[PDB]
């Protein structure tokens, strides 16, 4: 009953009104969202229609508008944008009801829609209004004629933001945010709410980036404090690898006995081209982003070792404290004491990069890193999340970069008793060997399928 909203820090007089409209318990989205919204932080709610988003903000807006009048006009304190006459009215009928048992003082609400005379709406405006619900058109109309004051708005809400963007109102939203001051007279910071029926939507992500301040995402996972992007590594459309000869990364020598010279026109050639390009692409990314810090995930112990040596060739290594390509490695063939020291040197900010394998990273605990680079994608799709999980403090968006080949790459598996040490059997697992044909595009597809979405490409 009304207990279920009171518990979350809702004013009892509001909670009572909510029980009386047959909202007896909160939706999962309301259960999570309201505490956050009362907390004053910016909140992006992403969940299907009918999950209770609109209600999640209808309830606590009244509280927040009330606690700002109790502390201090005629300028509205909260503006809610809806893409519908329909949705504006239901959203207004909610605010009407939940404000029922609030006196000392009462709260003045106003609809703002096409059809109803401005003279009705402007009588209401000149007088004293606290809470505005309306549609982009008249809201744009009535603000850009000097009618509707937004100076003291501390609670902005873009409901059905997906629809609002696809209805072409991005320009509007961005104007409204520029106009509303970022700090209130109270000294407090503008609270922005974004509701979406769609998740993973790029347009809503770009909107969260542009008009929200370190928002909390809410869904009924990808820690969306995280940008992540695929750089395809296509040795057919990038022919850089032909024009180096032997000024490149030391590859894994799976193709030592193979002809990988141009003209070979074999899968073995395209595979060695990839192994060469991943080198160049790793260096370029680090240069372009000017990365202060990153974790770098290689598939194997010697993949790590070979990248450390190439980083050395770039003025870096474990002996160049602070340099752009300063780094340490963390894997099996590293004595366990060297690991502990290598790891503290990374936490100290001695070296910029921590090069490690999935298996070594089980051992590590570390988060809040601004960059991860996946040189190669993980065998198990589950590990993409674990890997990406290590980027992005709440006060700094991280970035995962994944270098994904567009052809199959022959790599080492190793079935031999030696567990790698001294084996060079280039033949396939199938034919008694310690190599397989990796298919990184397929892994990506299984990964994108697991996250039930699409990852941006560059
Ligand atoms: N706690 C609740 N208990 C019962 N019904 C609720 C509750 N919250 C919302 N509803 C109702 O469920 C429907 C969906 O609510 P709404 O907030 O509009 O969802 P959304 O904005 O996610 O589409 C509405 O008819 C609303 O009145
Ligand atoms: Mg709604
Ligand atoms: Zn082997």
């Amino acid at each position: 009953g009304m207990a279920a909203f009171s518990e979350m820090g809702v004013m009892p007089e509001i909670a009572q009104a909510v029980e009386e409209m047959d909202w007896l318990l909160p939706t999962d989205i309301q259960a999570e969202s309201i505490p956050l919204i009362l907390g004053g932080g910016d909140v992006l709610m992403a969940a299907e229609t009918g999950s209770g988003k609109t209600g999640a903000f209808s309830i606590p807006v009244i509280q927040i508008v009330y606690e700002t009048l109790k502390d201090q006009s005629g300028a509205p304190k909260a503006l809610i944008v809806e893409p519908s006459r329909e949705l504006a009215e239901q959203t207004l009928n909610n605010i009407k009801q939940f404000k029922k048992y609030i006196d000392n003082p009462k709260l003045r609400e106003l609809l703002i829609i096409g059809g109803v005379a401005a003279r009705d709406q402007l009588s209401v405006l000149e007088n004293g209004v606290d809470i505005v619900v309306g549609t982009p058109g008249r809201l744009d109309d009535l603000v850009s004629t000097g009618k509707l004051n937004l100076s003291q708005v501390r609670f902005l809400v873009l409901d059905e933001a997906d629809g609002l963007l696809s209805q072409g109102y991005s320009d509007f939203i961005n104007r409204m945010h520029n106009q509303i001051p970022q700090v209130t007279s109270d000294g407090k910071r503008l609270q922005v709410i974004v509701c979406s029926a769609t998740l993973h939507s790029f347009d809503v992500k770009k909107l969260s980036e542009k008009i929200m301040h370190f928002p909390t995402w809410v869904d009924l996972s990808v820690p969306d404090t995280v940008h992540h992007v695929v750089v395809p590594v296509n040795p057919k459309t990038d022919r850089l690898w032909e024009r180096l000869g032997k000024s490149h990364i030391r590859t894994d020598d799976v193709h030592a006995k193979d002809n990988t010279r141009p003209g070979a026109n074999s899968p073995e050639m395209w595979s060695e081209a990839i192994k060469i390009l991943k080198g160049e692409y790793a260096v370029r990314a680090i240069k372009e982003h000017k990365m202060d810090q990153a974790i770098i995930f290689c598939r194997t112990k010697i993949d790590c070792d070979n990248l450390e040596q190439y980083f050395i060739q770039q003025g870096g290594g474990p002996d160049k404290k602070g340099h752009q390509f300063s780094c340490v490695c963390l894997h099996g063939d590293r004595k366990p004491h060297e690991r502990k020291q290598n790891l503290e040197r990374f936490k100290k900010g001695d070296v910029r990069f921590l090069i490690c394998t999935d298996v070594a990273a089980r051992g590590i605990d570390i988060h809040g890193v601004p960059y991860v680079i996946n040189v190669t994608l993980p065998d198990e799709k589950q590990n993409y999340v674990h890997r990406i999980g290590r980027v992005g403090r709440a006060e700094r968006m991280g970035l995962a970069i994944s270098l994904v080949a567009t052809e199959k790459e022959k790599v080492w598996y190793h079935v031999c008793s030696s567990r790698g040490k001294g084996c060079y059997n280039t033949r396939l697992k199938e034919d008694g060997g310690c190599t397989i044909w990796y298919n990184e595009m397929q892994l990506l597809s299984e990964i994108e399928e697991h996250l039930n979405c699409t990852i941006s490409q560059v």
